[PDB]
């Protein structure tokens, strides 16, 4: 019993953690086999950033004015690479620590964890979702960017996002690990805003049956409604629309529970329609949309209660 | 930017978890040195559970009655012993991945991060805090006892406590590592509930400091209060008193936001008494009281481990 935000394992990325600096830039890289990730900001000065030309910022470059240090131990760069936005640093060691591992874009509404680190050091690790409008909702100070989100399912690390810049309004902004941005952002001080995010509607209904799973049924109500209708109604809350691949992957925790998605979509809209009137769903006086169909399967029991 | 709720990187604990199994029942093992902590009813069968005298049961078992897993190793049991509430096996080899430690106990508002473990396997981290009345609000199924709950301090894990049980409400029970439960609370399958909990308002109030360190200051006002008119009102609402050591604690977050921490309580008892109004503090809609002034300072400042 019980269902808190839930992190993975932070470990076997805390082992990949390496600093990155170049001239009196400083940041995180990721050190996996014998390659250094991190963003291709990492070359440019404060002035450089409004319109950087980041090819001709890195031809001027060479190996040794690039410093990695894994620890209290300096590695050798021998090779450097453009990737989109990512900059690969070969490095003359292969990472002992470096896992089963994997590069994964994933879609929004998905979840991660993120080890936020600075200098190279691990600071914390918490759980973030890929907001709709491409943004993550994290928490990171000046120094995070190259700091990591990833998934852990098995012994392999699935890694999904490098921090990469923070938006005017606190939230973020990054790349998968190819250096594709999430997003239509670009690494540039050019004004860039999020646009109106929306709730994650298929994550709030994964979280309506982990709140039934763990007991609590107050919120259920005795009627149905048509897919359409039900968006019709979300979408006035911004809440994003659901999809019949949504309710297909919503089938299992259905299975599990008894009780029909689109039955649990009407609780949806009632709890839209009137608040919580002073109850709580979780220990949350608000509709969580962080977990997904998938974060829910893997924390509840499989026997509802 | 943003504020998260926030586990300390779990790598130092999960290179010390192990399986334990003793007859049909499974747990988690802490191996530190050469030593395997675990929950004491690892040798209760179900019906032993009822009424245990662990002493007695211990007296039957030998060694090899201990089989530990780290990993796809077995580790050798060269000895037992009980501490409190904790079983304590000597096995013939040393953790090599055992980190600088201490053992230590808690008071209630203190937070710390659990690496939920299965089967000796690290599954997730959360962050959580001792509720005044001694639970832990986890996340626990089945499988999960002798997961630890620590906190890091520079390069040192000092681990506060060992899930041992959940109770009827699905909170959680445990231990420090010497095995003396937090709470009344004794491990038998007898009729045990969770006392009437309360707020932790040093904590509430770091988390009010934290959101206007993140540029949330709608609940700030022109007034102050006394100490005592804070904790008459704070007494109606179910929170912990708070003494002039919580002042004094709050003191660099007083100096830092310019809010006195006696007129951030005025902000907390106009909270109390009118409610938040249809708005949200960081993303919420209740009062959060599981970050400490400590864990503020550090996650509003970017310390590494
Ligand atoms: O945003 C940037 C640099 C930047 C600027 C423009 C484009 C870029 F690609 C990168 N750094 C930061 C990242 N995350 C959090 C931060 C918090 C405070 C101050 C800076 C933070
Ligand atoms: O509570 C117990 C066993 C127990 C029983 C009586 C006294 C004890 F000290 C320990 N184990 C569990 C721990 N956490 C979560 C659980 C969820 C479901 C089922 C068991 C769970
Ligand atoms: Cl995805």
């Amino acid at each position: 019993s019980g269902f808190r935000k839930m992190a993975f394992p932070s470990g076997k990325v805390e082992g990949c953690m390496v600093q990155v600096t170049c001239g009196t830039t400083t940041l995180n890289g990721l050190w996996l086999d014998d390659v250094v990730y991190c963003p291709r900001h990492v070359i440019c000065t404060s002035e450089d950033m409004l319109n950087p030309n980041y090819e001709d910022l890195l031809i001027r470059k060479s190996n040794h004015n690039f410093l990695v240090q894994a620890g209290n131990v300096q590695l050798r760069v021998i090779g450097h690479s453009m990737q989109n936005c990512v900059l690969k640093l070969k490095v003359d060691t292969a990472n002992p620590k470096t896992p089963k591992y994997k590069f994964v874009r994933i879609q929004p509404g998905q979840t991660f964890s993120v080890l936020a680190c600075y200098n190279g050091s691990p600071s914390g690790v918490y759980q973030c979702a890929m907001r709709p409008n491409f943004t993550i909702k994290g928490s990171f100070l000046n120094g995070s960017c190259g700091s990591v989100g990833f998934n852990i399912d098995y012994d392999c690390v699935s890694f999904c996002y490098m921090h990469h810049m923070e938006l005017p309004t606190g939230v973020h902004a990054g790349t998968d690990l190819e250096g594709n941005f999430y997003g239509p952002f670009v690494d540039r001080q050019t004004a860039q805003a999020a646009g109106t995010d929306t709730t994650i509607t298929v994550n709030v209904l994964a979280w309506l049956y982990a709140a039934v799973i763990n007991g609590d049924r107050w919120f259920l109500n005795r009627f149905t409604t048509t897919l359409n209708d039900f968006n019709l109604v979300a979408m006035k809350y911004n809440y994003e629309p659901l999809t019949q691949d949504h309710v297909d992957i919503l089938g299992p925790l259905s299975a599990q529970t008894g009780i029909a998605v689109l039955d649990m979509c009407a609780s949806l809209k009632e709890l839209l329609q009137n608040g919580m009137n002073g109850r709580t769903i979780l220990g949350s006086a608000l509709l969580e949309d962080e977990f997904t169909p998938f974060d829910v399967v893997r924390q509840c029991s499989g026997v509802t209660f």
